[PDB]
C-alpha cells in the first residue's frame, strides 16, 4: 500500500531527474486540504450522500485497472461491489441468476409460499451457461394438439419425447404445422447429440455439423439428462466474472422473515443449497431475530447469515456478538426513528470492521456517484434497490446495464486516484483520503435540482 | 426500569452460554453513537420536530405491550397521552365523550355564552353509555303533529311521553303512520321495564325477550328516569381505556379566558362539575393570568388548572410559582415573537420536571412520528389540533381513528426499545436515548417533502 507521496516520488525517480527521502521517508510532504473522514463526522449532523465531496488525489493508472473486488460476508466473496435487493419488484430466479453472472449476487425475496422460494433457488443453484434450465420433456401418451397449445402456454416448441420424465426423439414445429394426431413422430433416431457430459465448446461445434435446433444430452444409461436449443448458443457470452461456489454453480441468496414460523422456510431454503441468509427485519436487533441468528449458527454452521437492518454500533454490536456475518447498513428512507444514510454507513462500517465484518450499505442510493461515496465510506457493497425495477428482468436490461456501473465505479475510483475499492477505504480510514461538506447553496449548483 | 445493556445482559443469560458482571456491573458495555438530548439543545439552533431523529434501540418486547399511560395534571391521569383542543372547529360534547373512551380527555371550546358551555360539560359528564343522554319527554296534551315533525327536527320518532319532563306511556312511528289525533297511542302497559338504574347487560337481555325498540327506566316514584333504544345496544362497544373519575364518570375539560367577565364563566362550569380548566392566552405569563390563577385556588380548590401558553424556562417559574398543575408548552406555529415546537417542548419539559408538573405539547403535529418525538422530548401529552377537524363528530369517526395512532404510537415506542412513555421519559433524561441532528439533504431524501 503506497501513498500518494510515495507513489509522485517513486514514479518521479522511474522517469529520472539525495537527503530528502533520508530526513522525511517516501511521505515527501502534501498539503493539509480539507477534512478526513473521522473529522467529517464530527460534529454530529445527518449528513447524508447529497452533503458531501471526495477531493480528487493523484491519478497513475487507467480506469479499467480498479480492481472492484469486494467481501460479502465473512467468507463468500464477489468480483463487484454491486447486489440486487430483496424485493418482488426487483429480484427473483431471472435477476439473480443475471446478478451473478455479472459477478454480483442477488437475494431471491420472501414474499411468497415457502415452497416457491425454495424452487427460485434451486432454478438459480442448476444455472450451466448454455443448457436449458428445467426443460419441459412429454410423454407419448399424450396427443400432440396438448403439445401444440404449450406453444401458446410457454411460447417455445421443440419439446423431447419420454416414458414421462428426464426415451423417444423430439416433436417440433416442422412436425406439427401440417395436420390431435395421437402422438406419430420421431422414434429414438437423432442425429449426433451429446452421448455424456459434454462441454458448450463441443455443443456448439457438433450444432454446427448437425444443423437440427436441439440438441439432447443423454447419459451413458441412454436416457435424456439436459438438453441445448441453438438460438441460445448463438448468443451465450463470455462471463469472466463468474460469482460460482467451490462446485463451480452460481451463489445466491435468500431473504427469510424472523417469525417462530420460518425455522421451516430456512429449512427448505437449506436443502436447495442456498449460499446466504438475509434476515430481513426493519430493525435488526430485537431479542427474537438474535435467537434467529443462535438457531442457524447451531443448526447449519456452513450457512452464511447477514443481520437485518441497522444504523448504529449499538445495534451492530449485539448482532455482531451474536455470531452473524454481515449486516444492511441502512432504515429510514413518517417514522420517527431511522439515521441519515450517509451517517449510518460511516459510523457502522468504522464499528463493524474492528472484527472484520463487511456491511451493506443499503438504502436511498440512486446515482453512480452515490455509489462511489457510500463505498469511500466503508460499505463493502451496495445494494440496488427501484434502481432495477422496471428493467426487462425485473417481476434496459440488467446484463447490459451492470457494466455501465461497473465502468462508473472505475472512473470514480480513478479519480479519487485509488487503485482498488480495498485501497480506497484504507485511503480512506487511515486519513489519506480527504472530504468537502456543501451548503444547500453549492448542492443547487452544479447537482440536485 | 433497566437499560439495554443490562436487558440484553440478563435476557442472555436467560437462554445461558464470571467477572464481566462484578468489573462493570449490568452495565456490560455498548458503544457511544449519536448526542443525548442535553448535547442535541446546546448549539442553541431552535429546532423543530422535522429536524431530529431517534436512534433505533434493542427491542425485548410485542408492540401491544407498550403502555402508554401518561399524566394530564398533578393529580389526573390518563390511558392515553392524546387530548382533543379546545377549539370550535375540534372540540364539542360529542368530540370529549369520544376521546374520553378512547381514554384521553377533551376541552370544550370557550367560543360561546358561558350558559352554552356549562350545557355541553353537564351532557358529557351525564353520559351513561348505553342509555340515552337528554332524553325528549313529551305531554299527553301535544296533539301528534307536534310530535311527528320532531322526526323532521332532531330525527328519531319513538318519544317517550309524561306531564313535562323526566313515564304513562310512549309514542312511535307505527303508532302514527296511519292518521290528526291527539291522544290514542301507548298507555302505561310497558314490557318489561327497568325498575330502577339497572346493569346495561341487564338490559341487552331485557331487549331480546321484550322485541320492542325502547326500554324506559323507572323508579319506585313510580315516573322516568332514563331511557335505552334498542339500535344503540347493537352496537356499543367495549371501552377499557376508561377515563373516568372517582365517581365512575367521564372526565372532562373546559377552555375559560383570563378576562375580568370570566370568574362567573367559571362559576357555571364549576357547577356543572367540569374535571380541569385549561386558561386560554397567547401568551401565559401576564399578571392578570397570574391573577385568575389564585383566584382559582383560592375559590376552588379541587379544581385542576393548566397553564396558557409558555415556551421558556422563566414563563413556566411564574405560572408553577404561582401554583397551576399543567402547562400547554406551544406557542408561534409574521407574530415577532415565540420559538421552534421542538426546543420549546424540551426547554419546558425539563424545567417544569423540577417540580412535578407535566406538560402539553400543543402545536404544529401534523404526523404520528411528530407524536412519538414529542413524547420523547418531555412532553406528557399530546393535544391534537386541526387534524381532527373533518371527522364526522368535528362541529373518519375519532373512535376508529384514535385506535390508529394508538397502534402507531406504539410501534415508535417499540423500535426505540422502551416498554412504557415513563420509561421513554426516564431513558431520555439519563441521556440512554440517543439523537441525531438532519441537514436539509437528510429530510429532502427520507420523507418530508
Ligand atoms: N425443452 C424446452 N423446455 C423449456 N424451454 C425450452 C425448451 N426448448 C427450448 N426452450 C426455450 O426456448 C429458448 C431457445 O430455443 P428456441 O426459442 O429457439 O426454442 P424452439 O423450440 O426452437 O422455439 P420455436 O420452435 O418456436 O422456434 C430457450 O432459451 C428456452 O427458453
Ligand atoms: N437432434 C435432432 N436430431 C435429429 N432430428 C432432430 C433433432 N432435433 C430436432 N429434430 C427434428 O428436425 C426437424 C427440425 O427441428 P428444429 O430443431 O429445427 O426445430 P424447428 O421447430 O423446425 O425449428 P424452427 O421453427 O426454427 O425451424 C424436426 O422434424 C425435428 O423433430
Ligand atoms: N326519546 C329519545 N329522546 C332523545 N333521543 C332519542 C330518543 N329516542 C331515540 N333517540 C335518538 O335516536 C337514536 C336512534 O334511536 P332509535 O333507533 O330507537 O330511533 P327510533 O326512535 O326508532 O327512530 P325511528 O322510529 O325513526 O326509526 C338514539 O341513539 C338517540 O340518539
Ligand atoms: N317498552 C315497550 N313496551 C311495550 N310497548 C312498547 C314499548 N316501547 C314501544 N312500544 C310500542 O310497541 C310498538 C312498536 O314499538 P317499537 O319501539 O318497536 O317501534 P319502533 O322501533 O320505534 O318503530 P320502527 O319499527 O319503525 O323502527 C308501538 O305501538 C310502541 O308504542
Amino acid at each position: 500500500h503506497e501513498t500518494a507521496a510515495q507513489r509522485y516520488s517513486a514514479r518521479l525517480l522511474q522517469a529520472g531527474y539525495m537527503a530528502d527521502y533520508l530526513i522525511s521517508g517516501g511521505t515527501g510532504y502534501v498539503p493539509e486540504d480539507g477534512l478526513t473522514a473521522q473529522q467529517l463526522f464530527a460534529s454530529a449532523d445527518g449528513l447524508t450522500y447529497n452533503d458531501f465531496l471526495i477531493l480528487p488525489g493523484f491519478i497513475d493508472f487507467i480506469a479499467d485497472e480498479v480492481d472492484l473486488t469486494s467481501a460479502l460476508t465473512r467468507k463468500i466473496t464477489l468480483k463487484t461491489p454491486l447486489i440486487s435487493s430483496p424485493m418482488d419488484t426487483v429480484t427473483e430466479a431471472d435477476m439473480a441468476i443475471a446478478m451473478a453472472l455479472m459477478g454480483g449476487i442477488g437475494f431471491i425475496h420472501h414474499n411468497c409460499t415457502p415452497e416457491f422460494q425454495a424452487n427460485e433457488v434451486r432454478k438459480v443453484k442448476k444455472f450451466e451457461q448454455g443448457f436449458i434450465t428445467d426443460p419441459v420433456v412429454l410423454s407419448p401418451s399424450h396427443t400432440v394438439g396438448d403439445v401444440l397449445e404449450a406453444k401458446m402456454r410457454h411460447g417455445f416448441s421443440g419439446i423431447p419425447i419420454t416414458e414421462t420424465g428426464t426415451l423417444v426423439g423430439i416433436v417440433t414445429s416442422r412436425d406439427i404445422d401440417f395436420l390431435l394426431l395421437s402422438e406419430v413422430m420421431t422414434p429414438r433416431i437423432e442425429l449426433v447429440v451429446a452421448p455424456a457430459g459434454v462441454t458448450l465448446k463441443e455443443a456448439n461445434e457438433i450444432l454446427q455439423r448437425s444443423k437440427k435446433g436441439k440438441l439432447p444430452i443423454v447419459n451413458d444409461c441412454d436416457e435424456l439428462v439436459a438438453i441445448i436449443a441453438r438460438t441460445d448458443l448463438k448468443k451465450n457470452r463470455d462471463y469472466p466474472l463468474a460469482s460460482k461456489d467451490s462446485q463451480k454453480q452460481l451463489l445466491c441468496g435468500a431473504a427469510v422473515g424472523t417469525r417462530e414460523d420460518d425455522k421451516y422456510r430456512l429449512d427448505l431454503l437449506t436443502q436447495a443449497g442456498v449460499d446466504v441468509i438475509v434476515l430481513d427485519s426493519s430493525q435488526g436487533n430485537s431479542v427474537y431475530q438474535i435467537a434467529m441468528v443462535h438457531y442457524i449458527k447451531q443448526k447449519y454452521p456452513h450457512l452464511q447469515v447477514i443481520g437485518g437492518n441497522v444504523v448504529t454500533a449499538a445495534q451492530a454490536k449485539n448482532l455482531i456478538d451474536a455470531g452473524v456475518d454481515g449486516l444492511r447498513v441502512g432504515m429510514g428512507c413518517v417514522m420517527a426513528c431511522g439515521r441519515p444514510q450517509g451517517t449510518a454507513v460511516y459510523k457502522v462500517a468504522e464499528y463493524a470492521r474492528r472484527f472484520g465484518v463487511p456491511i451493506i450499505a443499503d438504502g436511498g442510493i440512486q446515482t453512480v456517484g452515490h455509489v462511489v461515496k457510500a463505498l469511500a465510506l466503508g460499505a463493502s457493497t451496495v445494494m440496488m434497490g427501484s434502481l432495477l425495477a422496471a428493467t426487462t428482468e425485473a417481476p434496459g436490461s440488467i446484463q447490459k446495464f451492470v457494466p455501465y456501473l461497473i465502468a462508473g465505479i472505475q472512473h470514480g475510483c480513478q479519480d479519487i486516484g485509488a487503485r482498488s475499492l480495498s485501497v480506497l477505504r484504507s485511503m480512506m480510514y487511515s486519513g489519506e483520503l480527504k472530504f468537502e461538506k456543501r451548503t444547500m447553496s453549492a448542492q443547487i449548483e452544479g447537482g440536485v435540482h
